[PDB]
């Protein structure tokens, strides 16, 4: 895949959005070890790179308007955990051990200066946070910082699974994933001389966005962790990457229409080269210990069809707008 083309489509669409839309986000979808991790991080920097050379000649042409209005917001749609509640949640080790399988759990928000947080099913540790060469306008959001803590799927009904499928479109808080993508979606359709589409971006900044804090994933811990991940009133493009992105079930069939639905979304699907993304899987299970052998290793990615991608492409949500690349070396 050229991640350079990547960045001019994703430029021509903010450009062609720039009156209509906020931010721009693009959706990238890949089994594991597809090099979706990679391919957004390499995309998200080429295009950060490409506005900091924008702003070395344009010095002083950033700008930040609506300073009189007010801030977007985001989560007044939600109910409030009243605090007795969200004390019993705290005591509770920040789970909602009732709900930690319900898809229809809703989100609900409460006061953490002022932070607002928004937890669903996975508690505290999947929460979201809206608060009130430096300048960066891309940014990442992985799936990853959704993934359900090991305390949440020691509550499973069945708790010897999760554990063992864990990383299945189930072991992930998709309803609290979908309710950033609601607010990503509100951030984009709200009220926004040149052909530069930096000129323009950096011209049209607005004070009315606040910070949302995305959990993350710490690979150490084995759990997600707190505010990894920063969305700024700067942030323009939001690059996506998991999974179950494009996945036709439960909260996750949800995702596409919310973005889709703000005008200004690009999706990307990679098809991978069995052998060789067999081979990257299989020593990831080898290099973290989870089999002895590369041959357990092959065995295990031929075997479970939520590592092989057969599972996500059994599931690919029927639209007409995914476009399929590859990730070959
Ligand atoms: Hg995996
Ligand atoms: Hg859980
Ligand atoms: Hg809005
Ligand atoms: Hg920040």
């Amino acid at each position: 895949v050229d991640t350079h083309k990547l960045a001019d489509d994703v430029l021509q669409l903010l450009d062609n959005r720039i009156e209509d839309n906020y931010r721009v986000c693009v959706i990238l979808v890949g089994s594991p070890g597809s090099g979706k991790s990679t391919i957004a991080e390499e995309l998200c920097q080429i295009i950060n790179e490409k506005y900091h050379t924008f702003l070395s000649e344009h010095p002083n042409v950033i700008e930040v308007n609506d300073r009189l209005k007010p801030m977007v917001n985001l989560v007044d749609s939600l109910k409030t955990l009243q605090p007795n509640k969200v004390a019993e949640m705290i005591e509770n080790q920040g789970l909602f051990k009732d709900h930690v399988e319900d898809v229809n759990f809703q989100p609900v928000k409460y006061s953490a200066e002022e932070c607002t947080a928004v937890v669903a099913r996975g508690g505290t540790a999947n929460a979201i946070r809206i608060a009130a060469d430096s300048i960066n306008i891309a940014q990442i959001v992985p799936m990853d910082g959704f993934h359900l803590s090991r305390r949440c799927l020691d509550l499973f009904k069945d708790p010897q699974t999760a554990h063992k499928r864990r990383g299945s479109p189930s072991t992930f808080d998709s309803n609290n994933f979908l309710q950033l993508c609601k607010i990503l979606a509100k951030t984009s359709l709200c009220k926004v001389s040149t052909s530069s589409v930096f000129e323009k971006l950096s011209k049209t900044f607005s004070q009315t966005i606040p910070d949302i804090f995305v959990p993350g994933f710490n690979h150490a811990l084995k759990d997600p962790t707190p505010d990894q991940y920063c969305i700024s009133k700067f942030t323009r493009i939001v690059i996506l990457e998991g999974l179950y992105l494009l996945y036709d079930q439960e909260n996750w069939k949800k995702i596409y229409k919310t973005l889709a639905d703000t005008g200004a979304l690009l999706v990307y699907k990679i098809d991978i080269d069995y052998e060789a993304t067999e081979e990257r899987v299989a020593k990831r299970h080898l290099q973290s210990g989870l089999v002895t052998t590369i041959a357990e290793g092959r065995e295990k990615f031929r075997s479970n069809d939520l590592l092989n991608g057969r599972d996500i492409d059994n599931h690919l949500i029927k639209v007409d707008n995914i476009v399929h690349i590859r990730n070959d070396h």
